[PDB]
């Protein structure tokens, strides 16, 4: 009998996740039928995007969640034993699948990059910085773009393509290893926001001109003090808030209309499963290959164990994480 | 000769008040250029916003429909300046913009300072570049009854879309429902603004040309469709506003819609840009398409009082005061 | 007989304009036995009709207090001469029966002026008297601050403190008004709207903190005094013109943790809460001391009914020094 | 002899999340003369741990109080087997030299948990009886609105008003606290997170207004129940539970034009203001009310020392009906 754990989401959050909101449960599944698989997680995912969308589960379901899995059983020759896929059934060890809702880790994947990447760099959270910024923003070379999470999953990829596209970026971040890192990144002013005495001031010694792109993880008050240093025509890609997510409270004073206006600035959101296709598998070929140029480099934050998913996902809403929050099965 | 000027007595706090104003007379010198005497000038819900630049004792800002009374620029001739809140003024000849070759003698001269000026531009470019209606989208717009407003329901009309207008007087429903919007509410007096605009457009809206701001925008970012756009071109409910600004947009909305959020400035485009777009709007003014009134206040003295008049909402269109 | 009247037009939007007013003339009609025809020599305008304003329907007089003579009677508790006050409104002539004036006090001299009724020594006053010797309590020896220190209320304020032994801090809002109340004998006085800090400014002012706390003012001008109370200091919540005009939300309140450890209390107050005995002695109290010299007046007198509301509204925006006063 | 210690890791951002604290072993030093060692037996979380905990620097302990027993003593005052009130903050044993410590009642007996010392009858016991008997002046009669009113201090707070013969409603967050406190003899009890509109839910409950509000939560929730505060009436400022893990700005401040209109007292106090006779006999009164049944107590028990982290956050969040207590 093949047996599987899940973390099932026990209540709903209320300001930042705690242990008791989640619960651990145990349960069989059922035998698998022709044209299914059986799908062992390698490595799981915690994000953002799980704690504003906890809200329309049900106490008692699965959080939601994609990992890297590999076939340990297959009764679809399509999916034979050994192979890796990326599913997104929850935050479970084991599932079956009829092959509809996989989907295989790029052709042309080097033995020497982690597989855990396809959850990461060279997968959602990378796609989402490679679209926000070139389709979004629009970066044409030479802008000034302003990044916050900066050191996080996607705020690492946004900066390092804006590099390689010939941009000056300014990366805001929770912590002095963060600070180093981003360095080593070749971003081109790293500052921990937690400790600087004046964002506002900080951000204008970074940027005395102003910024062209804004690529906004954060929201809230922060953003309100950059938009204040926008150019003319100044466009931000509305990626993220990450600040709301745990709020408690009301929202913040939105930004200031009077400099929206006088600034003309461009503020879209985007969702980065809008691209599809043809464009989302070419944008994970650049983005392979970047790494594998040296041109994008990465780090992981692995925590072991699937008991501790919970912790991940909370460590990684702390701002624990450098680089992409990743859970080793 | 004699002038009269409106100056910055005092820093507006909310609302002005008729004693943060001062009218002062004085002298011009003798012409040693032109002399320009106001015919019309225009009161604009920007002068509140730049009032907050001036020192105590300046003139305030504005534009007007002058005549010459003292060679290329001979005596009779009739030009857009901006010498402020002022009856005479004097020229180089630079700063100042002739109307329209072709304006033609039936329409009122004062349209160069709304329908067929400053305001029709903002309406026209907001909506027809910054929003990009093509024909079939439904469109808000607030401050509907409006200079900007009611251009913006009219063009959309014009272009097939559907217009859902707010606005703050039962007057100014009646007038809108004759231009033929399709919908027109009064926001003041609707139990909730919510039920109004789901009632209005089931589907949600495409386009919001947003003139207001604030909460009343929350609202409607609520019920924006997928990939919906909002022309950001003023934001009256703030200009006077005590306290600290409202919350902006919840995020989590403006995400999942995936909604494009662009202000913009009229005087951004120039040239040949600038120029369409007023024969354009001078073509459907003389055609009919475009319907025009103006909420015209007679004397120069009771400019300040126009001014906080069209603030609280008292204008059913461009808000003038003939010298 | 003829009457002018002055009437809300349109509701107030923030500060009010002149075209929120609208100047009426009616005949009023000839008297009933018992009434009396009373022509105002003096109406006073104060903050308090901005608030009261909203309950009113458009086309209603604004309302008001005065001094009034009567000029004809058929009542004969009121002969014709007899001086009263009266609440109308904004009339230079009105009507009543009798049952709703007020005589001045018996002992009322000729060397004051008649308009001190409607100040010092009348409602203005006895807010002051009740709010600060009732409500904060003082006791002598106390440290107080007062804003709107220069008004009808605040600058009688800060002068029964200072005959009671307690030091007196007063904000103004100019500098004309900072010597007014340098004058009467402030221990310390400032500018709110001039100085660099306000916090640091009540801080110098009184490095021990402030017992007591007559609020005129309110928002965030409360919220700074507040972090400075000491321990079981009281706020006698008289006004809050800064809001009322307010077109917005109201800011935040003061921050509970300093409201709780310090223990404050903070009590508002209407004056017309005290009748009969007590406010007969406090008039005579108040009366008394202005005939001593302990309590000085400054009136800020506008001549002409015509100009009523640019009296209310000059007093809202702070021109007035001491108690604004129309002579009709 | 070895202790655990529950230490601030980082410092709170809105709601406390486990990763803020961390779980410390140390040996205690030696006994010296005059001194006990302390094992806890319960110990308890309170709301103020989250306002107090902005104070410490990471690493230390975060405070609170136990009952504990002594396990070894060097002071005859205190022999092996005396139960205590302790304030050594989160920890499992700690060294006393007794001058902060408290004896029980003399007459405290066996038939009623030692757990109540931290509850009913203690601090938040305290809280409620002068919060309400003092401060809000409740002399019989009156309507009294208490918010968060199946805590520690609201359940005590609506039970003595129900004794002097007041019509209490009180506020909870989940439908199984408004059963509790319907049982207890409230008279109007509701969810304040599933009404509709709290104005109307509040109006319904009582429509003549409130004569006494007991506020453990303030925010916004205190400036709907100051809109239905009748003529003169008072507000205890106990608590301001709404505020203490907000992340943004506070809220509005109550609108003054209702404050200074209705006359309201408004008052702030710390439960350690009343001691000596005043505080023993109060104590006596709770404990006399808990045995005669008049107050029914309820406790929600978390066992596990290792779990008073999540003990702390579950009542931040309204998981407990009653006195939190965690069983070492
Ligand atoms: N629209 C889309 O399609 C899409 C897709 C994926 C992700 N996103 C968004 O992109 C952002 C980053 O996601 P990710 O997966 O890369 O996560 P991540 O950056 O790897 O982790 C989140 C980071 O946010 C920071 N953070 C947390 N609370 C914060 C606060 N109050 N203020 C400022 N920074 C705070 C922390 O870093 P510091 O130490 O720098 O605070 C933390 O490490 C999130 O806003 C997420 O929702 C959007
Ligand atoms: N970006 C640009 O280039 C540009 C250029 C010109 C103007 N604008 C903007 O366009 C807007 C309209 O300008 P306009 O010249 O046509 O003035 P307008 O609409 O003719 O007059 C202003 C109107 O705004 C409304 N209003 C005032 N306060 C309001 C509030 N708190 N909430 C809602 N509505 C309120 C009133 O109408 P109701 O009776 O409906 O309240 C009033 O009649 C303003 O926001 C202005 O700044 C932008
Ligand atoms: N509870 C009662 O029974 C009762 C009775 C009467 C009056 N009151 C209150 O007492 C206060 C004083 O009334 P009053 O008759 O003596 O009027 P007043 O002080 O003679 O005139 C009002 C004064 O308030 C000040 N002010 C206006 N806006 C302000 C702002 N935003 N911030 C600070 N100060 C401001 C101005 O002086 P600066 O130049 O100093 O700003 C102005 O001179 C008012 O709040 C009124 O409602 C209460
Ligand atoms: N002044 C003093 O000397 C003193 C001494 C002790 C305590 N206090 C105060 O008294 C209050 C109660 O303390 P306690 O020990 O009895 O705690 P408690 O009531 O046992 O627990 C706190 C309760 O507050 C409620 N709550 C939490 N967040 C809330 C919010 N945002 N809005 C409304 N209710 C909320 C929750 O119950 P629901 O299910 O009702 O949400 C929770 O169960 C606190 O404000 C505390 O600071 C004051
Ligand atoms: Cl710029
Ligand atoms: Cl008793
Ligand atoms: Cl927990």
């Amino acid at each position: 009998g093949s047996m599987t754990k899940t973390w099932t989401l026990k209540k709903h959050f209320v300001g930042y996740p705690t242990n008791s909101d989640f619960e651990l449960k145990t349960s069989e599944l059922p035998p698998l039928k022709n044209g299914e698989v059986l799908l062992e997680a390698l490595f799981l995912t915690v994000d953002p995007y799980m704690r504003v969308a906890a809200k329309r589960l049900k106490e008692g379901d699965t959080m939601m969640g994609q990992q890297v899995a590999k076939v340990v059983e297959s009764k679809n020759v399509a999916l034979p034993k050994g192979t890796i896929v990326l599913a997104s059934p929850g935050w479970t060890t084991h599932s079956i699948s009829d092959g509809k809702d996989l989907e295989k880790l790029l052709t042309e994947w080097p033995d020497t990059i982690p597989l855990s990447l396809a959850l990461g760099t060279v997968g959602m959270p990378g796609l989402t910085a490679y679209f926000g910024l070139l389709e979004i923003c629009g970066v044409k070379g030479g802008e000034t773009v302003m990044v916050n999470a900066a050191a996080g999953a996607v705020g690492s990829v946004v900066g390092q393509i804006a590099k390689l596209k010939g941009c000056k970026v300014v990366g805001a971040v929770g912590s002095d290893e963060k600070v180093a890192y981003l360095q080593k990144l070749g971003f081109d002013v790293v500052f921990n926001y937690k400790t600087v005495e004046s964002l506002e001031e900080t951000l204008k010694k970074a940027s005395p001109d102003g910024y062209d792109c804004y690529f906004d993880n954060v929201g809230g008050e922060f953003s309100n003090t950059v938009i204040g240093q926008m150019k003319k025509f100044g466009r931000i890609a509305i990626c993220g808030a990450i600040s709301t997510y745990n709020r408690t409270g009301p929202l913040p004073p939105g930004p200031p209309p009077e400099i929206v206006i006088y600034q003309e600035l461009r503020m879209e959101a985007f969702v980065v499963y809008r691209w599809q296709g043809d464009a989302r598998q070419k944008a994970l070929k650049d983005l392979l290959k970047w790494v594998l140029e040296g041109k994008i480099q990465y780090k992981e934050y692995i925590i072991e164990g699937f008991e501790n998913m919970p912790a991940a996902f909370m460590g990684m809403l702390k701002g624990d994480n450098l680089g992409k929050t990743i859970v080793k099965a």
